[PDB]
């Protein structure tokens, strides 16, 4: 067997826009992700799958259920979000100098804090005090995450700068946003600080500059190519981080960290080690380094330095890159860049995404941010797009034994948390990308165990990979899957 410390908590992680709507009442219709999913458009450019997030798995009125099934399975831990959107559905006074570029401070006191209360919908702020309770009552530690991606409309109009018009509400290429942020990361914390274990200001910010402003193929908003852009986003996003660190430590003491979207950068052959190590730096060093050791582009700022206290790894599969005359390239038939239900041009087994079957990067990256910044850790996301089982429960014991060794090495990681518990909606691929360990019948809105559930619950009750389910721990066997 392989058993893991008695404090070490497996649970599962899940974003409000994707699982809360479905049932009656629930829909929000006023994020930027809303309207982008939506836009007629978008559809007809195949850009957005033309699935609604309103049909969702409808956590908002079934959490109990959600909750029921993961305290059942054993699991200790969950990391949801808190959507902006709903707690702030029409617009706040405005404060503040926009034209300054560097947002060095933004001031929180009480009568501020009591003055965004009356700009709050508290018919939501109340249900999320009674899903939040309720999953305390259920002896889960609870990660609260104060951001997953939507913006309130009133931020962002993607539409509008998809198009070019960059003379409205602008998202993180706003320093408005950035206030705001930290303003609402603050106002959250002094609201739920009672129910919160540890917090989170973000998840994937990576996400958001990369595929918004440069992989607009993706059908991420607001989808303007823009190396530029990009980068604006990118900065604006780290001093939003900053911000809001600081506004959620004037009001409590407990840890705050990010979550961040990894890759395990792995050689082509045995003489691209320095394109993995540009690789890393390219896509992971330059973030971290700013938001813990100040340094930005070449600078340090002493209001960005050391802004985190934990650092949480969401890892799906690896990317391999080879040397090219300047620089490094990205290669095409491996990681996330497979053909769909198939195989890799390393003879690995691909998920209904297209992505490789590799565990052993979840190890890499770990003990690179262990060894880099030292930095206690959560695996806060970890799964397949896999609604067939098929190779869910080897991805499963697979990346958990992986976890394993890292502790092992002296890797400080204190939990591993599933994406996801159930079926959920994949931004621009809808609902055809079932991540859950629960399959869900979106015309029910019932919820089914996949075997990998039974798996799971093995795994969480006996805090271990038991004798038992050790041969799971390998590839799932190729020859019966597509090719
Ligand atoms: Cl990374
Ligand atoms: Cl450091
Ligand atoms: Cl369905």
């Amino acid at each position: 067997m392989y058993s893991f410390p008695n404090s070490f908590r497996f649970g599962w992680s899940q974003a409000g826009f994707q699982s809360e709507m479905g049932t009656p009442g629930s829909e929000d219709p006023n994020t930027d992700g809303y309207k982008w999913v939506h836009d007629p458009e978008n559809m007809a450019a195949g850009l957005v799958s033309g699935d609604l997030p309103e049909n969702g798995p409808g956590y908002w009125g079934n959490y109990k259920t959600f909750h029921d099934n993961a305290q059942k399975m054993g699991l200790k831990i969950a990391r949801l979000n808190v959507e902006w959107s709903r707690i702030f559905p029409n617009p706040l006074p405005r404060p503040f100098d926009e034209s300054k570029q560097d947002v060095t401070e933004v001031e929180i006191n009480e009568n501020e804090l009591k003055r965004l209360d009356e700009y709050a919908n508290k018919d939501a702020l109340n249900h999320y005090r009674e899903i939040f309770k309720d999953l305390k009552s259920r002896g889960l530690y609870f990660i609260l995450n104060m951001y997953h991606w939507p913006l309130p409309l009133w931020l962002h109009d993607p539409i509008r700068v998809r198009r070019g018009d960059f003379t409205g509400p602008s998202g993180w290429l706003s320093t408005r946003t950035v206030y705001e942020f930290a303003r609402f990361s603050a106002y959250i914390a002094w609201k739920f600080d009672d129910l919160v274990d540890e917090y989170s200001t973000m998840n994937e910010p990576n996400v958001v500059g990369g595929l918004g402003y440069v992989g607009v193929k993706s059908g991420f908003p607001p989808g303007y190519l823009s190396f530029e852009l990009s980068r604006r986003a990118m900065y604006n996003i780290i001093q939003a981080h900053a911000r809001a660190y600081d506004g959620i430590k004037s009001v409590s003491k407990k840890p705050v960290g990010i979550i961040y979207a990894n890759s395990s950068f792995q050689p082509l052959t045995d003489k691209d080690m320095e394109a993995v190590e540009m690789a890393e730096n390219d896509n992971r060093w330059w973030f971290f380094d700013a938001i813990i050791r100040g340094e930005i582009t070449k600078i340090v700022r002493d209001d960005l330095k050391g802004r985190l206290d934990w650092i949480g790894v969401n890892y799906y599969t690896r990317t391999v890159v080879k040397r090219t005359e300047k620089g490094y390239v990205s290669l095409g038939g491996y990681g996330h860049g497979c053909e769909r239900n198939s195989v890799s041009l390393a003879g690995l087994p691909t998920s209904d995404f297209g992505w490789e079957f590799f565990p052993e990067g979840l190890y890499d990256v770990l003990t690179k941010y262990w060894n880099r910044y030292h930095l206690y850790m959560y695996v806060t996301e970890n799964g397949i797009a896999d609604d067939a089982d098929y190779q869910r429960p080897y991805y499963l014991v697979s990346h958990v034994y992986q976890v394993h060794r890292a502790i092992n090495s002296g890797a400080d990681v204190r939990g591993y948390l599933h994406w996801s518990l159930a079926d959920n909606y994949e931004w621009a691929s809808g609902f055809s990308m079932r991540f859950g360990l629960l399959k869900v019948d979106y015309n029910t809105k019932r919820l089914y165990w996949r075997p990998s559930a039974l798996v799971y619950r093995e795994i969480a009750t006996n805090g271990a990979i038991t004798d038992e389910i050790e041969h799971l721990n390998s590839v799932p066997p190729v020859k019966p899957l597509r090719h």
